[PDB]
């Protein structure tokens, strides 16, 4: 199996192991907006619910969770998910609260994992998966410079029964550098941290 | 989960559960061509590597697999992968020997499957994925009427390191019973039966 560090260091953010010890800041900073094109939202705004979320995401088969510091607040978290080191590939994901949005800790998140899986690890594929009606996150992804492969109609299925589309979108180790070159002019020089 | 039924009748073939009893007929029939396009394709041109693919069929976690007979034959099989009742979804994929290529099997198994997930379980969705080198079932696939989705770049990795890109396609509930008429024509009545 791939080993990956419990912590990363940024110039923005760090990164540590997601643990039950961060619940607190994500009863501190309950937006449904936050959680609403997530798979397993919690499903209302109490701390029950919440830890419910969160022992999901550490419970998930694979799944491997940093929670990402900005300063001394947990800005959110970034999830590398089902990992196949026999296939050289992996799925990651990020969710950030409310007031973070628009700061550079999603970015400099997924470029720190990115860097890692890429050229530590390997990897040849990583994807990326949003729901459809996600645009905002969809922005974010053609912008990174992913590539959107296409959309999985009626993909997963909600609570009250309802079904979403997920869009998937994918770096490929040989498109990395490329990507990597427009996240670094985003996020440090004059250009990305002035 | 989903209880299949362990055999299935149709007009052609018949189907019953995949198992080691059902060897020989893969012994007897091997041409690597029917396994070029297929994740872990026996390695070589032996009982040892062909019984090691049969186990990995019948091994795979949630996979549920039938012996399709066309006659006094093992024809090949057919395989639900991966369903996901809470998802309403599953992926369907089949394997027929050389002899049989170009016979009503293969239609006639999926005319099987098909109309028991979509109209006895109520699946939402039922993906096919095939190598992008695999044109023949790309043309069958477009054939039944099946969505092409999209091409998961570099989705997997062969033995001996190389990648290759898998194609998805689906058919949704709402698209099944059109699917299905295109299938009739084909397998029964004066048009798909003489």
């Amino acid at each position: 199996m791939w080993a990956f560090p419990e912590r990363f260091e940024g110039r923005h953010v760090r990164l540590e192991p997601l643990a039950l010890a961060h619940l607190p800041a994500f009863l501190r900073h309950y937006d449904p907006e936050v959680y609403r094109f997530l798979s397993r939202a919690p499903v209302a705004p109490t701390e029950e619910a919440l830890r419910a979320h969160l022992e999901g995401l550490l419970g998930e088969p694979g799944r491997v969770n940093w929670a990402i510091l900005f300063g001394k607040e947990v800005a959110g978290r970034i999830s590398v998910i089902a990992p196949e080191p026999e296939h050289a590939k992996l799925e990651l994901g990020t969710m950030l609260f409310k007031p973070f949005w628009g700061s550079p800790a999603n970015k400099e998140a997924k470029y720190l994992l990115l860097r890692h899986a890429f050229e530590v690890l390997r990897a040849e594929r990583v994807q990326f998966k949003v729901d459809l009606r996600n645009e905002r996150s969809q922005r974010a992804l053609e912008a990174l410079g992913a590539v959107r492969e296409g959309v999985l109609r009626k993909n997963r299925r909600l609570p009250d029964g309802a079904f979403r589309d997920d869009v998937v979108y994918s770096v490929l180790k040989e498109e990395w550098p490329g990507v990597k070159a427009r996240l670094e002019a985003r996020l440090y020089g004059a250009s990305g941290n002035p």
